[PDB]
């Protein structure tokens, strides 16, 4: 399976100066049971804002950079690689990697957040048109997650 995983707000924001723009732990939660034991892949910067790689699964950084070297991180230098990658493979960002993935996914993993956030990185428009609601489901409020969010799985129709 090829999958997008991506949080992003009600104008399609997913990040603002190398940072995510909200704190939403219950997401990260999500994250971590979609994506543990399976791989995802990532452009450069998005690995970079990060800083190390995600623990239990597997950690694939698109870049052109020769040089690139992390350890517990697999390195990619083009798009094509990407299909030769075994088992559940996730979309994991940014927003140049989205563009370029986004008609060739197989279904998307998207948490709406319900709130509109300032901005400097974006998820590409999408319609449901294209698009099955394969499940949708209201995230939790309380002490700590205290943005409202709804996790949608999607599958190209
Ligand atoms: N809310 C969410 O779900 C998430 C948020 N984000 C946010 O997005 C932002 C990053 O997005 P963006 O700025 O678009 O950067 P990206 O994460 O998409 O990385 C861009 C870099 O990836 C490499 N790359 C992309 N495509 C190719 C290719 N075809 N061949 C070789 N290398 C390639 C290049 O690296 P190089 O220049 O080294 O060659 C490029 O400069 C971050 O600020 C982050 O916070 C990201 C993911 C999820
Ligand atoms: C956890 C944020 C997130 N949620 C969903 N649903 N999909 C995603 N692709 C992402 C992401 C991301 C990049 C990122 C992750 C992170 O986890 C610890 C920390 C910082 C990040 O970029 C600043």
């Amino acid at each position: 399976t090829l999958s997008i995983l991506v949080a992003h707000d009600l104008q399609r924001v997913i990040g603002f100066e190398n940072q995510l723009p909200w704190h939403l732990p219950n997401d990260l939660k999500h994250v971590k049971k979609l994506s543990t034991g399976h791989t995802l892949v990532m452009g450069r910067k998005t690995f970079e804002s990060i800083g190390k790689p995600l623990p239990n699964r597997r950690n694939v950084v698109l870049t052109s950079d020769t040089s690139f070297n992390v350890e517990g991180v697999d390195v990619i230098h083009s798009i094509e690689d990407i299909y030769q990658l075994p088992g559940h493979v996730f979309i994991f960002g940014g927003q140049t990697l989205y563009e370029e993935m986004i008609d060739k996914v197989d279904d998307m993993y998207i948490t709406v957040i319900e709130g509109k956030f300032r901005g400097d990185t974006f998820f590409p428009p999408y319609t449901f048109e294209d698009w099955e609601v394969a499940s949708s489901v209201e995230g939790k409020l309380d002490e700590k997650n205290t943005i409202p969010h709804t996790f949608l799985h999607l599958i190209r129709k």
